[PDB]
């Protein structure tokens, strides 16, 4: 019920279908700005 990086989850590689969102913990020296710029996401099928 109750930094941090949020990543979309897509069903296939084309990223045309969004299922749900996942919040991940970022490492010490990494950058959420870079993570958002690089288009990091989660795919269900590949």
């Amino acid at each position: 019920k109750q930094s941090v990086v949020t990543l979309p989850v897509y069903l296939n590689f084309t990223r045309a279908d969004l299922i749900f969102t996942v919040d991940f913990e970022i490492a010490t020296k990494e950058d959420p700005r870079s993570f958002y710029e690089r288009g990091v996401a989660v795919l269900c099928t590949e």
